[PDB]
């Protein structure tokens, strides 16, 4: 009769509250309980069959990479069992474009994942929690769904989460991809108009269920005066590989390409990423001669993109060339 | 007549060249000197008598304080002259954003100061240099110019300096802002639809007549299981304040707020800025108690933005309540 | 103590109502009552000491110019009353960048004017409405608001009712500027980044004080095959004035010139706009020669805006000149 | 060895001229033929073996029905032929959006057809219609550019001929796509992110083999205080159809309703689009019960590309209800 969706609940600020209704933006994060936000919600039932799941209770930016595998191994359990034919998980927006993508490349089923949060805590006036999660199930219990990768569902649109970012603050389109959302979902109905062209889910060649611990991977930012201090504190302290997020199209001051070179030598990944995140992307050689220094590019990934593609693909591989081509499929 | 235009090069890639004509994102930037500029674009006598000045030829990807600190003085020193009403800076697109600001907020001069640079050399078939820098001199002629604070012209637009981020990579209308640009320059002209808001040139408190030198300022880029490693790596290295690009509305990581305030208490300033630089801005004790840790949030400017601000700022002060005042004023 | 705030309802999707919770774009307009409007943000009486009073009820596509009128009468009826410090219009969204910038122009007062609606009822979940009309308030309060012309406050931003524009259907971002927002509103305090540079409010030539009725002005659309039917039907049954909305650059077609030519000999104003209104703006003797044919340019605004302008300009002037003067100022 | 592509050249300004290099707005379209056009790009000879054909010499203003016959069945042909790979077409960007989604609807063929255009002339410094020309031949040349439909190239992304519109005026970025570029085109290279979901060429139950003539469809713009004059005009000189641009979701003034209805009875198709085109789609039985009116919905189609499809699905069917399916698919 109707679709079965489970709800996997982690915190944010959608389960989070204010001191007063007119508190948009400043209140706490994970407060509120999972089946008190499906009870906030009653035309769920009109859906789906739901039933909810508190898998952890965090502010998205404390989360840590067990979180990001525990959360991953949850949702490859529950897409395995005939009884699930949706997933929806609640998170926290700060680093929520991060969860989505990680999602997107290790879990290889067809069934709808989607990821939801909001803006403003559900005690505030004109909160934009309950739609979003309506709209969630609503997309989760979607046919049409089915091999679409992962995909977030808010502001009234179904975005990718392979390249939806937050890229606005406070406001409730905060959510923006630089190719434009997949598609929009009003009371109820999905309406496509694009479809995903990059690997995701099904067709990665990833797997969670594989993946016993990720390599620590860093990122450190660029600007005018900058110096190698915080690439090689990174480096010593652990890090596999780092996100080198440049002013630009990846661009390195000549002051930093020394550190970079022996820092590669070193068996450290550097990828070029960069800071100019709203179109467009980062070429290979252009910048900075990446075949003779062996370096790799994100291409069109944000430095937090890059470093969770980069986590994953070296769990299966260290060479720089496979890298790149890892960067330029998925 | 004709007002006295001075162009200062300093580089860039409108100063570029790239293997072929078809190389619009592939090249070697400052290769091409003031004059040869100049000579390329000959209706520029009709706008104005322009005299060109190569102050230096570098790639904005690498440059430091003391480069910024002798454009800044050789501004203030042109400004001063008579036969100078309006000024034009050729720079790189990397860090002009950076730049631009700067001399926004220690230039004490209404005379027009404006910024240009171009996304493809001038070897590629189709550049956007020619027109920016007409542009540029057009719009640094113009008697309505003065008064508005640091210009930057490019995309046939009218940027402030103060908050124009290269935001696109690749595309010429790399170059955009939060609230939008000032108005357009299109056949000579100017038309203007906005004023600006925000403190700059002659009501700044702050005059690089009075700069000697600048306190060194970092950035740390916060992310899903990021340490305070990069954090107190910045700090023991001698940066007497550090710019926090944060997630969301400047969130930092419980595993971080410790070495944060370890760090105040030691004198680093703490400034939470972040890596939601579409829209919005970061507010005061929303997702952090500043007021109880004595820390600084950067409003709507992006993490480049802050450290520059920062910078200027902690020549005259290092009471961060005053260092707040001046980041929601400026 | 406090300011003084008068609500004056217009209906809109605001004040509508939906089906079911779950409906958030299917509503009925105009159902809901000013005063159950305000009981239903308690928080209001801690921004101002505010009263409602009900212009009128209808949904804002089936407005009239005497709707207009009677709106603008009545703002300018309390603006002069020193017991009202600021003054909120509730109007659906359809038309609302219509009558913002009609307000702007006719309203010689510096107090506070704010416009506003919800692209949501209030019967749906997430509905937008109660945030939007909290922060109406919050900015018609503030003494910061004055002299900054019609304000409109959605999705979080202070809009200038001059260039803002319904461009998103559906989510509650719908309203952009191409100049972007003056700023942004969060927790009860207004945020600054611009400043208007066109003319408005006290600063305007034009009175409401002084107009009894509007002069019939009509928009003919532009496109491929278009031929001068609908711009000949409109002129022979009354319009004074004709806002040609084009393709492109206010380009019209050799099949349409004639009958444009004809119409200006008539006595007909010929205002050209265009349906590229996302940037940039109409350019005079670019695509038509205007000086040789006498025709007018609406510079940047979309056709519904230059029909406002137009209408209220015509009420103190028929000249071309002076016409194109005024779509340079205002 | 190297793909045979053809360039279809019909004017515009990418092969219109200008008084001097400064002008970048004010210009003179299709002055240029297809040989001088070819010429000026020499690295052509490098991506493929291409020959010019002038089809026509027209400003795209001002193209006809029988322009767009003319021009289809010419592609038509060339797509038959095994001596053809792929097919640019250099069209004036005023109608570009119309002519791109009309080829894309009735080229029943999975070979490359690319329309390109140019912001400013070639005659004036900084011309963006080289590197488009190249970029387009680049795109025409690549076989995984097969089976994508439709596509333009400018401003070095790939759109979908679908949904790409002028949205932004003079600057070079003027078109854009609610849904986002399909990729981008890079020193000769093809980047993918995104992939069409709508129905197109070769999956397109139209075929322009079996159209001799399209009919009539026209446009009525909706605003405060609307007749409905222009609407009955335009069916009483012969239009069959009739796009609605309504304010918000298609909204109707309840003033025009009446006459939308007895026009419908009479046979004229009533089809509700909006202006307001830059996110969202029009829902049906939202703002009007479409469904007891027997009216149709032009879901996210701008007035002008509805009209397109209007035209092409009405020389198959009358029958409303499978209008509003072709308008669900196409
Ligand atoms: C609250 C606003 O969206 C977000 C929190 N910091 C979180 O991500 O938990
Ligand atoms: C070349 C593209 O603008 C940019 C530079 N690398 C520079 O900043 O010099
Ligand atoms: C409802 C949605 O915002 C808008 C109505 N048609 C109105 O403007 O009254
Ligand atoms: C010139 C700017 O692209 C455009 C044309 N008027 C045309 O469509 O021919």
């Amino acid at each position: 009769k109707l679709a079965n969706v489970v709800i996997l609940a982690t915190g944010g600020t959608i389960a989070g509250a204010g001191a007063s209704a007119a508190n948009s933006a400043t209140y706490q994060a994970a407060k509120v309980g999972v089946d008190k936000l499906i009870a906030g919600v009653p035309e769920l039932a009109d859906l789906a069959n739901v039933r909810g799941e508190q898998v952890m209770q965090i502010a998205s930016e404390s989360i840590t990479n067990d979180d990001l595998l525990k959360l991953g191994k949850r949702v490859a359990e529950l897409a395995d069992s005939n009884d699930v034919d949706g997933i929806v998980i609640t998170h926290g927006t700060d680093t929520l474009e991060e969860t989505a993508y990680f999602l997107n490349l290790v879990q290889k089923t067809d069934k709808p994942i989607v990821v939801v949060g909001s803006m403003r805590p559900g005690t505030a006036m004109s909160a934009d929690g309950m739609l979003n999660l309506y709209n969630a199930v609503a997309v989760a219990s979607n046919k049409d769904s089915r091999g679409k990768g992962v995909l977030v569902t808010m502001n009234d649109e179904i975005q990718s989460g392979r390249d939806v970012s937050k890229s606005i603050n406070i406001k409730t389109e905060a959510f923006k991809s630089a190719w434009g959302p997949l598609g929009m979902v009003v009371e109820g109905k999905s309406y496509w108009f694009r479809l995903p062209a990059k690997r995701h889910t099904v067709n990665s060649e990833f797997d969670i269920k594989q993946i016993s611990s990720l390599p620590q991977v860093d990122i450190a930012y660029s600007y005018g005066n900058v110096t190698d201090t915080a690439y090689k504190a990174l480096a010593q302290n652990g890090a596999k590989a780092l996100i080198h997020a440049g002013t630009g199209n990846g661009s390195v001051s000549s002051r930093v390409v020394p550190a970079l070179q022996q820092l590669r030598k070193n068996g450290t990944q550097i990828i070029r990423s960069s800071h100019v995140n709203q179109g467009g992307f980062v070429l290979r050689n252009a910048e900075q001669p990446d075949d003779k220094n062996d370096w790799v590019v994100a291409h069109d990934l944000n430095p937090e993109k890059a470093r969770i593609l980069a986590m994953v693909a070296m769990t299966k591989t260290q060479d720089s060339k496979e890298l790149q081509r890892i960067f330029w499929e998925y």
